[PDB]
């Protein structure tokens, strides 16, 4: 009845969710602890029915139970050659034991007789025998200790489930009538309530001074507590006096009515929590393989969801809310925006009732009160954030033993992962355990608080990400990890992040949301896109303005100085005279703020600065966190600190100082940092994060170049356009290098960085980019105000209208405006003394990089492909007349930071590039007509969660498959200067790379003997897209990159002066009803055949060869003769046939023969499935001698202690021969005999033959010592 015999018909396989398919196992008694699965079909899980009645709960039990009649797993331990030794297959164990342990909680262990087994089940054993293991871990102080990660049948078979029960967030119903993205969207902007217009915010009264002006004074917002328990003597940021569109039922958002097939997770947090066998669980266990009692079992914890939910901040428990409050939640909601830091409506993955509370309705604080002064007080809630089963199992995978505990950081979500959902690792889990591991405590803490002490010094790249959080946690950091691995004697985390929302940052002017519909539907919750979008026509001046002061000037005609079109042309200047007059003739206090009537205003660059979580040289620094990423916008790995990990206690206490505020009165003059209270501890858990990497060592401008210089999967095309003849020749998507016109430098705008004190040996000259705007060919050194906003019925903005202008105490009244203003207000405007006017940033940069690399960023699309709608790039496209409709930049629609022709360009959309015969698709900026616009995917199917299992190449090296991308970081560990720091090596099968469910191919990554990271590819494993419905339907298709693009609609473009302005939109509600031929191609399949792809390999992706010098791009970030912009682009372009040299390359690949499930790896080897595993050839003649050939007489006589070298434990040199039969001729230094046991009484010496590898100078197992092992017990005649 050997009970765990290796089971033939189980074979190594992969978990999607983690990449585990082997611990490599180290130590003593060497080899690999594999995962083992059944490779049985035909299962319908369709025979298992729900008949209404009970719930998901009693469905899911249903579905185990018929799964555990079916399907079979173990872990299978191999020895160091790879050789299959036990299986240890928990559902047929018949008799399983826990280990006996001393009185200190130490097991009982004799290396030969093994393990003193208790003859009891361990804890819970019926609910977690049914359980499949998806992870070992081994203990790397305490030997033959071990533990596993066990999740329930049906977490695997999660995406088999009902219809019904596992869905999608994107309501999809039966109707052929024509698709209408907006159809689902709230677009109708709110109007001035009339109601109450006390509820208009009152300007202030009067206050020798002087500077003196005309311009209307400022708004006061005056905010008084009073004697009443409900009520606020002042609450002027309650001030609500405009209301939704009332269609005979208000134009609002309402969950009930919007969500009748409401979203909702498959168990909540509470039966994860209850349902021990629905969970996933940790077992530790005990292992000698040459052992006879070989395995016993330890302790049983269940990964309980509560124990993580317990310490999430209290901020969390209201987060349809923030510190804000009041003003912010009337203004989102009003603005048709999601309200809070952690919305529903946006991420209902992480609430228990999912899609059912996708609304603002009771954030946990009165709103909408028939009397204002009693608004933003604490009432009851109904929405926090939980821990439901498709968050839960995402946070379930990438385990590590550090000391006495063992960390849980969580997978890649893709088990739980749908293509309208993105369910992601929330925290890390930690099971503390004590008494000789005898005893154990079970914790979870949010990546949001082990990340509070983030701070811009700790990155080499990119600077300012909104990667801030403040004393209540706004910032929710969620992950999809790669792993957690020692690369050297540094622990790293590694992965991709969810940064801070971005795109969501600048907020509308409360008439122009049906012109603005994609942006609208980005902060609605319907439009999942992370990347900024370029609509910032309707932008109000400020997002932080307040509802009261929105209608001071209705007719526009006044430009408003309080709230205002955006527009940084009509920005004030910052002379003393300007800011003496506007702003500190008006003084805040106690119970009094100002809504100054300066007029502010700037591009996203602008907007992102002032309101973003941008990072600081301060941790929980941000005063504004505007919202959090739909799905990981952002490569990141984190040197953790180890002693903090395994320090810090089990329940994190926070203070009131994290908790928001009980009335407006209170908020009205909170302190933005607090210093915690000395019975809290939440403090100690902010610094987890020693450093951290967001991909290469470059910033700003500088990153650009590089994001040029890489080229798109899909074409194998770099977005540089570079190689080549004509003049009309593609630019660069990315660079405003060598675009456009070179504009001359002066005029330092805000902030004081004034300097002039050192001037380069060089003309520093910034190039305006594509779509910039010059007052004359010849004129090119900045643009007269002349061309201004002449907004309200055609009557043009007069700069030196009474109003508009300033007097010092003498007189001679001067304007507030700028004379010039910079040559480009574009997408890719890039104007470094000009971050008002600056729409490029790092943020999206950030973004970018990661979107470039899964090829996945969208293009703005005019015309389609089809006979009467096509793009001719020879007539269309004229490269040299960016200035002009002629460049077809969009501005407006496209994706902000970048030039959209070029994109389309490099996409092969139109041009020879992907399809051999001009697909024809394009945008063309029409002088001619009202243009209608619609974004598009690139074609491929590429998710920011396709994150592989993470690779260490040495000890300040390691990397990881990103989609189809193998990023590794060199500069993190030990950052050498001059070094970009990423080497990218791009997989080669098409197939694969253009595929619906790519990522399914994928079977982990490994480090192969050779020293090279090598990953499996199995495109016989690609799972296809759901069914196909009717003939093939006739409407949207989801895929993972789908995106559900709302139509912009713009006027017809100028044929001169085309981009002196901004682009004006119009309405596009109706917009959507002509683009039938556009908005199909909002379905990937469309795009993919108007390529030429789609319709028509399998082994191992090798990274690029990489050498010390590789990566070194010093030469290029001189600042030497140009810019370190401008010399990188020279650099980079000099390079570009040998793109190997910098990282960049195309990953070699070896043909493998049938289906690749995973690898078993040993110290030795690396075995794909169980390929060969063969006998040490080294080894071969190295034997014990048998028990007969013993010489008895010569110190086996005397006691056994004269035998070994009791401090190193090692058989003397001298007596090694008398034991082992060794070739004639061998060297005797080569190999050792170790003491496992001995006994002198009984005159027994047990011993392990090793031998000291050629290859590493480390001593292996001499596993053909013996018939059984490389153990044996050497006893006089007995």
């Amino acid at each position: 009845k050997h009970q765990q015999a290796v089971d033939e018909t189980l074979t190594p396989w992969t978990w999607n969710n983690n990449n585990f398919s082997s611990l490599k196992i180290t130590g003593e008694n060497p080899g690999s602890f594999g995962l083992v699965r059944s490779q049985n079909d035909n299962l319908n899980i369709s025979s298992v029915t729900k008949n209404s009645s009970d719930d998901n709960l009693k469905y899911l039990n249903a579905v185990e139970k018929y799964l555990d009649g079916q399907q079979n797993f173990a872990i299978r331990r191999y020895d160091n050659n790879g050789r299959a030794l036990y299986d240890i297959n928990l559902a047929k164990m018949e008799n399983p034991s826990t280990v006996q342990r001393g009185l200190n909680g130490e097991p009982i262990f004799d290396p030969f007789k093994g393990f003193g087994l208790t003859g009891n089940a361990p804890t819970d054993w019926n609910e977690i025998k049914g359980k499949v293991p998806v992870e070992v871990v081994q203990s790397p102080h305490s030997p033959n200790l071990y533990f596993v990660l066990l999740v329930p049948k049906v977490a695997l078979e999660y995406h088999n489930l009902n219809n019904q029960v596992v869905k999608e967030s994107l309501e999809v119903k039966a109707t052929q009538s024509s698709f209408n993205p907006t159809q689902r969207l709230q677009k109708d902007s709110p109007v001035k309530d009339s109601s109450k217009q006390g509820e208009k915010l009152s300007e202030t009264t009067a206050s020798s001074g002087m500077a003196t002006s005309t311009r209307a004074k400022a708004l006061k917002v005056e905010v008084e507590r009073g004697s009443q328990s409900d009520s606020l003597l002042k609450n002027d940021f309650a001030k609500k006096p405009l209301k939704h569109k009332n269609s005979s039922g208000e134009v609002k958002l309402e969950a009930e009515k919007e969500f009748t097939e409401a979203w909702k997770p498959l168990l909540t947090t509470d039966q994860i929590a209850r349902e021990k066998g629905m969970g996933a669980t940790v077992v530790s266990f005990y292992d000698a393989p040459y052992s006879e009692n070989h395995t016993a079992f330890g302790l049983v914890d269940h990964i309980d969801p509560k124990k993580m939910v317990e310490n999430y901040p209290p901020s969390w428990k209201t987060p349809k809310w923030n510190h804000h409050g009041i003003w912010d939640y009337n203004a989102r909601n009003l603005l048709l925006q999601t309200t809070g830091f952690f919305n529903p409506r946006r991420h209902p993955e992480w609430f228990d009732e999912g899609q059912a509370k996708a609304d603002n309705t009771s954030p946990g604080f009165k709103v909408g009160d028939t009397d204002h002064k009693k608004d933003g007080f604490k009432k009851n809630s109904s929405s926090p954030i939980a821990l439901p089963f498709e968050a839960y199992f995402a946070n379930i995978g990438n385990m590590v033993a550090i000391g006495n505990s063992v960390f849980i950081f969580g997978g890649n979500g893709h088990a739980t992962k749908m293509f309208t959902t993105n369910p992601l690792s929330i925290g890390v889990f930690r099971i503390k355990y004590t008494d000789n591991f005898s005893k154990s405590s079970v914790t979870g803490w949010p990546y949001a608080v082990l990340f509070g002490g983030l701070i811009n010094p700790q990155t080499n790249g990119l600077k300012d990400l909104p990667l801030g959080t403040n004393r209540w946690f706004e910032y929710v950091p969620r992950m999809a990890v790669s792993g957690v691995k020692w690369v050297g004697n540094q622990l790293v985390l590694a992965g991709t992040l969810t940064m801070g929302d971005t795109a969501t940052v600048p907020r509308l002017k409360y008439d122009q949301l049906e012109k603005h519909l994609n942006l609208v539907a980005q902060g609605q919750g319907l439009l999942r896109e992370d990347l900024q979008i370029f609509t910032p026509y309707g932008w109000a001046n400020r997002p932080d303005i307040p509802v009261g002061a929105w209608l001071q000037d209705e007719m526009g005609s006044k430009f408003g100085p309080h709230y205002f079109l955006n527009n940084p042309d009509i920005q004030d200047n910052v002379n003393n005279d300007t800011v003496e007059a506007l702003i500190s003739s008006y003084k805040n206090t106690d119970k009094l703020k100002h809504v100054y009537p300066y007029r502010y205003s700037g591009l996203y660059a602008w907007q992102l600065f002032n309101w973003s979580n941008k990072l600081t040289n301060t941790p929980l620094s941000a005063n504004f966190v505007n919202e959090n990423s739909y799905a990981p916008n952002s490569l990141f790995a984190a040197i953790l600190n180890e002693d903090l990990l395994t320090g810090l206690s089990d329940k994190i206490f926070y203070g009131k100082e994290n908790e928001f505020a009980e009335n407006e009165a209170d908020r009205f003059n909170q302190l933005l940092s607090l210093n915690p209270n000395p019975n809290t501890n939440w403090a100690r858990y902010l610094n987890v994060v020693q450093r951290f990497t967001t991909g290469p060592n470059l910033d700003s401008s500088t990153f650009d170049q590089f994001l040029d210089f890489l080229p798109w999967i899909g074409n194998g095309k770099p977005f540089s356009n570079s190689p080549s003849a004509s003049s009309s020749t593609p630019l660069p998507t990315f660079s405003n290098i060598n675009v456009g016109v070179k504009s001359m430098i002066t005029q330092h705008l805000n902030k004081e960085n004034t300097r002039w004190v050192f001037i380069p040996n060089f003309s520093p000259d910034i190039w305006t980019g594509a779509g910039y705007r010059v007052q004359s060919a010849n004129q090119k050194n900045g643009i007269p105000f002349e061309q201004v906003k002449p907004s309200n019925n055609s009557t043009p903005f007069d700069p030196n209208s009474d109003d508009n202008k300033v007097t010092p105490s003498g007189g001679s009244s001067k304007p507030t405006t700028y004379p010039a203003l910079p040559n480009s207000i574009s997408p890719t405007s890039d104007w470094i003394n000009a971050l008002t006017f600056t729409n490029k940033n790092n943020p999206q940069r950030n973004q970018l990089l990661l979107r470039s690399l899964l090829g996945t960023i969208p293009v703005l699309i005019n015309k389609s492909g089809d006979s009467n709608d096509q793009f001719n790039k020879d007539s269309e496209q004229k490269w040299d007349k960016t200035e002009t409709n002629e460049g077809n930049l969009p501005g407006f629609g496209e994706v902000n930071g970048l030039y959209n022709a070029a994109l389309l360009h490099t996409y092969g959309f139109f041009g020879t590039n992907t399809n051999s015969t001009d697909p024809k698709i394009g945008f063309k900026a029409d002088s001619s007509s009202s243009s209608s616009s619609t974004l598009v995917g690139s074609g491929l199917n590429w998710t920011s969660q396709d994150v592989g299992n993470l690779v260490v190449i040495n000890d300040t090296s390691f990397g990881f498959q990103l989609g189809g991308w193998f990023i590794t970081f060199t500069d993190f560990i030990r950052p050498r200067t001059g070094y970009l720091g990423i080497t990218l090596s791009s997989l080669q099968d098409q197939t694969i790379i253009w595929a619906d469910q790519p990522w399914t191919s994928f079977k982990g990554s490994y480090l192969d003997s050779d020293g090279t990271p090598k990953s499996l590819w199995d495109p016989t494993a690609l799972k296809s897209l759901p069914n196909s419905s009717t003939t093939y339907d006739t409407n949207p298709t989801l895929s993972p990159s789908f995106q559900l693009y709302q139509p912009n609609k713009v006027k017809a473009y100028q044929t001169t002066n085309t981009y002196n302005k901004l682009i004006e939109p119009v309405d596009a509600t109706s917009a959507a009803t002509n683009m039938t031929s556009l908005l199909k191609l909002l379905t990937t399949k469309n795009i993919k055949a108007k390529l030429g792809k789609g319709t028509a390999g399998g082994g191992v992706s090798q990274t690029i060869n990489t050498i010390t010098t590789t990566g070194n791009i010093s030469e290029g970030l001189k600042e030497e003769t140009s810019i370190q912009a401008e010399t990188l682009k020279k650099f980079f372009d000099s390079k570009q046939n040998n793109k190997s040299e910098i990282g960049i390359g195309d990953s070699t690949f070896t043909k493998m023969d049938g289906k690749l499930t995973g690898v078993v790896s040993t110290p030795l080897v690396n075995l794909i499935n169980g390929q060969g595993a063969t006998s040490d050839s080294d080894t071969e003649k190295i034997s014990f001698k048998p028990g007969n050939q013993i010489d008895f007489n010569r110190l086996f006589t005397l006691p056994v202690t004269e035998l070994f070298d009791p401090n190193t434990m090692f058989v003397y040199d001298q007596y090694v021969p008398l034991l082992v039969n060794l070739p004639s001729g061998f060297d005797q230094a080569s190999i050792r005999l170790k003491v496992i046991s001995y006994s002198v009484e009984n005159q027994t010496l047990g011993v392990r033959l090793e031998f000291k590898d050629p290859q590493t100078q480390q001593f292996i197992p001499v596993l053909n010592a013996s018939s059984t092992g490389p153990q044996t017990v050497f006893q006089p005649f007995n």
